[PDB]
């Protein structure tokens, strides 16, 4: 497979999350999944494109596998690879940093040298501040199913629909 899906989990959410989007794309003959406690960095090297799914914890912290590996991603060579991101989140119990992994990583891998896809806009969410914001629009697709599980499975299947324009499919 060409694309890369690599996520990070605590309770389980953003595993199935990514599990959903490797379906929606069209299974594993199409996206390659990896729990990324079970990666290098190195092995990010392998692909043209890449989706990063990663949780926020703590107020605002990274999950515990991102956090080991983010001082290793110097080392990848992101010069020429797309990156799309998506991230579980809380915005009612978490308003002031909604999504704050998900901009950690995505300023973090594009100062590398990738270019992000994948924008998702900011309609019909409520939280105060985010680091993963940038021109009024979310870097990655924000999934919320603490407060909106209802929302999830079209916000999936509209998001994978824009990205495989992007990815070349
Ligand atoms: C104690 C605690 C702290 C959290 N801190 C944040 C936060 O700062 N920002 C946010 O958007 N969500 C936050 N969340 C919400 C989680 O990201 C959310 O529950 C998500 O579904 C967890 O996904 P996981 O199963 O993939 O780890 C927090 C959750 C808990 C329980």
């Amino acid at each position: 497979a060409k694309i890369g899906l690599f996520y990070g989990t605590q309770t389980g959410v953003t595993q199935t999350i990514a599990e959903s989007i490797q379906q929606e794309f069209g299974g594993e003959s199409i996206v390659d999944l990896n729990d990324i406690a079970n990666a290098d960095a190195s092995d990010l090297n392998a692909y043209d494109y890449l989706i990063i799914g990663c949780p926020t914890w703590n107020v605002g912290e990274l999950q515990s596998d991102w956090e080991g590996i983010y001082d290793d991603l110097d080392s990848v060579n992101f010069q020429g690879k797309k990156v799309a991101y998506f991230g579980a989140g809380d915005q009612v119990g978490y308003s002031d940093n909604f999504q704050d992994a998900m901009g950690i990583l995505e300023e973090k891998i594009s100062s590398l040298g990738s270019q992000t896809v994948g924008y998702w806009p900011i309609e019909g969410y409520d939280f105060n501040e985010s680091k993963a914001v940038r021109n009024n629009q979310f870097v990655g697709l924000a999934i919320d199913e603490d407060n909106q599980p209802d929302l999830t499975k079209n916000r999936i299947k509209t998001w994978v629909s824009q990205l495989k324009s992007e990815f070349g499919l």
